[PDB]
């Protein structure tokens, strides 16, 4: 049996969307320790493949790669059991992390030593971002520069969509607390909304790139904690496509991040993609933890904990 | 002896110049073989410290930052050579570069294994820039991420001012031919010039850092030629302070860039910093060096070489 763990994906923003920049997407993100995956991946002794943990969509996906992976590898069939299952569609990054963690695992249990980006490209996942790709087996924070735009890129809706797009920057993440907030957010529809809000105009493309690169990414580098906060919230409370997926989620996840901007246990808050997880950062976290608990207690958010970043990535080890 | 080799930095441009982002400054660079620098620095027989190539200017600097080592690391006197001097205020960053090379080879000379960062701050460099201390001893393509500004920058003029600046990217370089262009440009003035300049609009800094991170950034990273291009030209002939650059050095670098664009055997050109270096890039590098010559020889650019990228930095050899 091969045990493999992996960090969640909490995402900053997505950066170029604009009608005429030389290339689009583009993703600022970072990896904690919490939620995070637990799988142990071994052989099926019948010859038959299985999942357990895990929602359907997901324990199929799971399947499939270890079907797909079976005849690429000429390996055997293998059960995995998802002792913790990343939080599906919550904004953890929890399909492409999962589908890396146990094929990566798979692979140990085999001969090979797979490239996670190449595996991330052979079971269709990264085409819009190289977040958790790059993050299981770096961990840390990073930004990847998305992807070329053709000549006739003017017209758009190429925005919307195989190569999974490299990390420009990727930096080891200071050893910042970081407090989790599982909003009352929900989780078609925003495809459709997609299309309203998208393509955005240059000028904000521009001014996010600005933030992500010389705001986030600097002071991440420099362990600059006031200047990271100043660059978290300007992307979060300003960010045009970052209140465009705030306003559209509504009240649920709006409500607080405003509490966390008038709380002054919280030097800054964000919104991972729509998904309900919130994520903030502070220097008197024994007063914040009790601004959660107190929001907990009233019921505007579900739960909250405090995790750190994880550095390193997804880690396997063996065991019977 | 110590025989230490040195690469030069080529700049792209200055990022981030207006009166309200985080960050100011910013500099996406490159490392090149030519022009290089080669010193031999060893034990002065007499016990008398002494500099031989190289012009006043840096010959003293070279000196001060030897009698400065000498009691730092209680070394002895040691006389260098530079049998090979980085063209000088050429666009080359030749002092920054020198100094660190010759310290770095003093420092051999002694025991230690010094840090580039922290010897160039002893030595006083890299107040704006990270460009040419990053470059010594990683080589490649970087952009180093400026300084924070403080609360009171609502007003600026703190852009043109102790902590040299880390890359916030830092990539290998693809294995593409560089070219050179030695134009017919000059090098107060230009004190008085920078504040007419800037500082500048909040857009061009925003989209400067998109050109830079979004454009040039990511385009290295994968090795995409028409891509990295694409964004050089960009940079080049609409980079808001590379125009001013341009336009305050005149028709003597105006010219030759627009030779370039015109030329169909150049697929990108730029400026460096402001001094007489251009650079270009092409595919057909055959039909650019007929071109160059011809150029050459008409009396429009004084000289010209093709090189190619140093993905090491400075390296240091024990000879006698
Ligand atoms: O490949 P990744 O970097 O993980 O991201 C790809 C997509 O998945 C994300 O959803 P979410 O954060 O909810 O993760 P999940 O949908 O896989 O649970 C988000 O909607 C991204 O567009
Ligand atoms: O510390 P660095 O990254 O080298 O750059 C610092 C400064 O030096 C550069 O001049 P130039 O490129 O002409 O080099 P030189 O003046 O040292 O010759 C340029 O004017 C920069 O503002
Ligand atoms: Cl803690
Ligand atoms: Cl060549
Ligand atoms: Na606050
Ligand atoms: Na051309």
């Amino acid at each position: 049996a091969v045990r493999v763990s992996a960090p969640a994906r909490l995402s900053f923003t997505l950066i170029s969307l604009d009608g005429s920049s030389l290339r689009r997407n583009g993703i600022a993100a970072m990896a904690v320790d919490r939620p995070g995956l637990t799988a142990e991946v071994r052989e099926a002794a019948d010859g038959i493949v299985a999942v357990t943990g895990t929602a359907e969509e997901t324990a199929r996906e799971l399947a499939a790669a270890l079907e797909a992976l079976r005849k690429l590898w000429d390996g055997p069939a293998a059960r995995v059991d998802v002792l913790e299952a990343l939080p599906q569609h919550s904004g953890f990054g929890s399909k492409t992390s999962t589908l890396l963690a146990v094929g990566h695992a798979y692979g140990r249990l085999c001969g090979v030593e797979p490239d996670l980006r190449e595996l991330a490209r052979t079971l269709g996942r990264g085409r819009t971002s190289g977040a958790s790709t790059g993050l299981s087996a770096y961990g840390g924070f990073l930004v990847d520069g998305g992807h070329v735009n053709p000549p006739d890129f003017a017209e758009a809706p190429q925005k919307y969509l195989v190569a999974p797009p490299k990390p420009v920057v990727r930096l080891d993440f200071p050893d910042w607390p970081v407090l989790v907030l599982l909003t009352h957010g929900r989780h078609q529809e925003e495809l459709e909304w997609f299309h309203s809000v998208a393509p955005i105009p240059a000028e904000e493309s521009w001014r996010t790139s600005h933030l992500v690169f010389m705001g986030l990414a600097p002071a991440v580098l420099e362990q600059d904690f006031d200047a990271f906060c100043a660059a978290v919230n300007e992307i979060t409370f300003t960010g045009h496509f970052k209140q465009a997926q705030i306003a559209f989620q509504g009240d649920a996840v709006a409500d607080v991040l405003e509490a966390g901007r008038a709380a002054p246990s919280v030097d800054a808050i964000a919104l991972s993609v729509t998904g309900p997880a919130c994520f903030a950062f502070t220097k008197r976290p024994e007063d914040a933890e009790r601004w959660a608990w107190e929001l907990k207690n009233r019921g505007l958010i579900r739960d909250f904990w405090f995790t750190r970043a994880n550095n390193q990535g997804l880690a396997t080890t063996v065991v019977s």
